[PDB]
């Protein structure tokens, strides 16, 4: 059941922020190799003098790339007079994260009616304030609070481009790549402990629980279950070890383990970047074996036909089923040094009236047909 | 003249390091945006749980991209137990080198005969030392003297593939990507004060002085004149605020400046450069005037052809000349997020009898050239 608890009114996704130590080169590969434009800045040549945030785009999916300059280039300026455009950064703080983590997601940004009463409901519900509301050139308030682990959940409100002081790019320096992807379906944490993590974030968002290896997990939901925020934890005393603990390692501890992009047609979407993955973009995780595809025919058959179905064996496409819906879908290899943060690639199918959220699941079954693929090819 | 006055027996450029946070995403880019292979790795996949290394291939110009990982993952290691395959990484020194620089070249490496004798003639001669030789697997030793600021001259001499502990990358992984790139041609650092800096490199090297707007520079080389190491320093007080004034100012003091990358065919290299610009590549400087191009005929109409000439007014390739030898050459802009380090693309004719080095200088009449052709334009 859908209980719609939000305690404040959020709409959809806004941008994915990540904190880098040079944003131009991790801006440049993932924007060849996801197919996303180069839309917005702040730097130097903007009059920013604290940090360089560069915005690709994708149909609606927004990532922002970030990376402090020296700090003595804005020794002067107090927060009152800071040329940030982003008033939340800090150079110590993301000098601190990306040493620590890595390249990771900083922020996960969620766009709200209002960012200041998004924030006081918050923090009066438990949320551990990260950004006091900021209002921008009267035009936008952004407020952060804790997610888990240095990642923060992000508001931001307007109340009439990306953000004020942000300049649009030259279309000399914008070529219109596009793969086919269109917006972030789910944005997924590792923590170690679920139970606690869930009542932290269900407690100060009203958010719902939307509807066996190596992993618990649970989803929380928006309303109208657009914003899917999933948890992991690890199940530890197995004989495989837990990628989830895995990661916490690599990571030195909580923080954001996938972005699932939604595809309007995977199977371009795949090709366009399998043809890039050795000339500068992603690595896909191994494909499954043909034992995998050879039982696919006994439970999507009535969806995918006979040529789609070899057409997702080609390019390796995991495919699940739910009761309401089909979901197809695939995992790059980390999207950087350590085996942290990775990207999936979705589409879903049915649930229709536009679409609804979580239609097909998260690929859960997956694990089990793929076990038994893997018992059967050796046969 | 040449009074070959190395102190030590030095072969050429071996290989130039960048320290990063994040080597996967700047090795992707470079790799794509310059036509370099990836050709070997160190990193977990080969049991170095200290940095990630990754090498990429142009001819013989050898990048090498490195990052720390977590320290936690080698807590356990001492030095005579340590995982690293380059014995002189230390995270404290990479993290430290990368929050003050942000990225830039670390290590300028040349090959010599033999890398203790070199370390210790050096150090007795003045050198500051970095990291003592330290004999690889019996095959392989390195050392490192400081050379200005935070970057080192490395020392690398073989007994009898890169460096033991480095593997081979699958050649699924590696892409045989090139655009006529074959070379290293000088390696150029910025300094505060020019004066010291080379009575220092000259003075514990023996390499000689090799034969007005913003700089002061000179040239140290080797007895064969086939290491170049130019150095600059500012020319205050001028209209125009000096570009190595600047980048003093944005990358926290002296550093490396600029990588000239010797390219068989400098056409071919730039139609393929400017092609991936806008989709992951590098930028490239304004291009100079018609009226500099219109100019070129008088000066270099005896070397190229009159298709050749408007084939560099195309591609905004500048043109040179020694006594001795023409030189073709065309910088990009930063690397990077900061204004300090970028690349020129550099072809040279003449010289011959193989090409000795230095053919054609290094562009420094191109100067008063473009203030003429920029001072012709307006008419
Ligand atoms: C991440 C993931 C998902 C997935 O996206 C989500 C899940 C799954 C319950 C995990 N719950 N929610 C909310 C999700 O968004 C689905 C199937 C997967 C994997 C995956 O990583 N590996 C390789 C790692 C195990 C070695 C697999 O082999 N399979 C089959
Ligand atoms: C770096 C460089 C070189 C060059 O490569 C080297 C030099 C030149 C004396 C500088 N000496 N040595 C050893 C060299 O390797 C040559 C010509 C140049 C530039 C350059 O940066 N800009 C733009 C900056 C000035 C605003 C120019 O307009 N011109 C014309
Ligand atoms: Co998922
Ligand atoms: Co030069």
């Amino acid at each position: 059941k859908n209980p719609k608890s939000d305690k404040f009114k959020v709409k959809r996704f806004h941008h994915i922020e990540f904190w880098c130590g040079d944003a131009t080169n991790v801006a440049r590969r993932f924007s060849w190799g996801l197919g996303m434009r180069f839309s917005a800045k702040s730097d130097l040549s903007t009059g920013n003098m604290v940090h360089a945030s560069y915005l690709l785009t994708s149909g609606d999916l927004r990532f922002l790339f970030t990376a402090p300059y020296s700090p003595s280039l804005s020794a002067g300026e107090i927060k009152p007079t800071t040329t940030a455009s982003i008033p939340s950064f800090d150079h110590g703080s993301c000098r601190s994260f990306f040493s620590s983590h890595g390249l990771g997601v900083r922020a996960v940004a969620i766009e709200v009616e209002d960012a200041e009463s998004a924030f006081s409901i918050s923090v009066a519900n438990g949320a551990i304030p990260s950004s006091p509301p900021i209002v921008l050139n009267e035009a936008v308030t952004i407020a952060e609070v804790k997610l888990y682990g240095d990642v923060v959940l992000r508001y931001v409100s307007y109340k009439a481009e990306f953000l004020p002081g942000f300049e649009r790019v030259e279309d000399a320096s914008s070529f219109p790549l596009d793969y086919g992807i269109r917006r972030l379906d789910h944005a997924v944490g590792n923590v170690p402990e679920l139970g606690p993590a869930l009542t932290y974030v269900a407690g100060f968002t009203g958010f719902h629980q939307f509807a066996e290896s190596g992993l618990n997990s649970a989803v929380l939901a928006s309303n109208d279950e657009m914003v899917l925020l999933p948890i992991n934890e690890p199940v530890h005393g197995t004989k495989r070890k837990s990628q989830i603990q895995t990661y916490l390692e690599h990571n030195e501890g909580a923080g954001l383990q996938h972005l699932a992009l939604m595809s309007e047609d995977i199977f371009r979407t795949l090709r366009e970047m399998r043809k890039r993955s050795s000339i500068g973009g992603f690595d896909f995780m191994p494909s499954p074996p043909p034992t995998y595809y050879q039982n696919l025919k006994k439970r999507v058959g009535d969806v995918l036909s006979d040529d789609q179905i070899k057409e997702c064996e080609e390019l390796g496409i995991l495919v699940d089923r739910d009761d309401q819906g089909t979901l197809l879908q695939i995992f790059t290899k980390p999207l950087g040094d350590r085996p942290t943060i990775f990207i999936e690639i979705i589409q879903r199918v049915g649930c229709m009236m536009y679409q609804s959220g979580g239609c097909g699941g998260f690929g859960k079954g997956n694990f089990s047909e793929l076990f038994k693929s893997i018992e059967e090819y050796e046969k």
